[PDB]
């Protein structure tokens, strides 16, 4: 038991993002870059050369939320609807609708399981086929539960998680819920501050590219998505 590692996200490069996209899910999938939005609900494939998506399916009034990939299918939560959409093929088409209890904030895939956050302190673990709960951990930083756990990303042996309305990103051990790292991504929030006005225009959305290990972060309604390098601070 030691101090969580402290890191600072250093902006490597910036790319256009759409200022009308409320980013709730962000993941790489079968060579492409995907985003889930609510208000209005969409699944979109992003270009890094333009804010205009290369492909989008509109979900109407459904408030879509976190988005996970197992390499073959995309899995997409909803906020209070209790709907999980499972997408397959290229372009993705929905092949399954699944009802679940509780709220859907972030989602990622780890060790054959979907890991789900709901804005509380808990990460719950679910079977991809039918979304039955199989386990849970409480997310704890220095032994203390952390509320507001939002978009997820399963990479590098951890779960990366946004904290809603914070510029910190946690690194969580999925076996235990222990926070093993805290990333300061406040340079990203500072970077867009002169351009965003909406109260909900907050850092959210982490995706790691499988083929390159390159790490990307954005925010709701942000004009930019950022590639970051995570530097240890001592
Ligand atoms: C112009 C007003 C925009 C209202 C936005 C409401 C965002 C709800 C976000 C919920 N969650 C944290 C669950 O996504
Ligand atoms: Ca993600």
């Amino acid at each position: 038991v030691q101090e969580p590692v402290r890191r600072v996200a250093h902006i490597i490069r910036e790319y256009p993002h759409a200022t009308n996209a409320f980013t709730q899910g962000l993941v790489f999938h079968q060579g492409h870059f995907f985003e889930s939005t609510g208000h209005q609900g969409t699944l979109r494939q992003l270009s890094l050369e333009s804010a205009q998506p290369v492909w989008m399916e509109r979900l109407g009034n459904i408030f879509a939320e976190g988005l996970a990939s197992d390499g073959e299918r995309l899995y997409q939560l909803t906020w209070t609807e209790g709907l999980l959409f499972t997408w397959s093929g290229m372009p993705p088409q929905r092949e399954r609708t699944t009802r679940y209890s509780g709220e859907g904030w972030g989602l990622c895939y780890w060790n054959g399981k979907l890991v789900r956050s709901d804005g509380g302190t808990m990460l719950t673990f679910h079977e991809p086929d039918g979304f039955a709960l199989v386990g849970a951990v409480q997310v704890k930083l220095r032994g203390q539960p952390v509320e507001l756990i939002n978009e997820l990303e399963c990479a590098n042996g951890v779960i990366y998680a946004n904290i809603w309305h914070s510029s910190d990103v946690l690194e969580i051990d999925p076996a235990t819920g222990t926070v093993v790292g805290v990333i300061d991504a406040s340079a990203l929030t500072r970077a867009v501050a002169g351009q965003v006005t909406n109260p909900e225009a907050v850092l959210n959305g982490i995706a790691v590219e499988p083929g390159s290990g390159r790490i990307f972060m954005t925010g709701k309604l942000w004009p930019r998505l950022f590639e970051v390098r995570l530097d240890v601070v001592d």
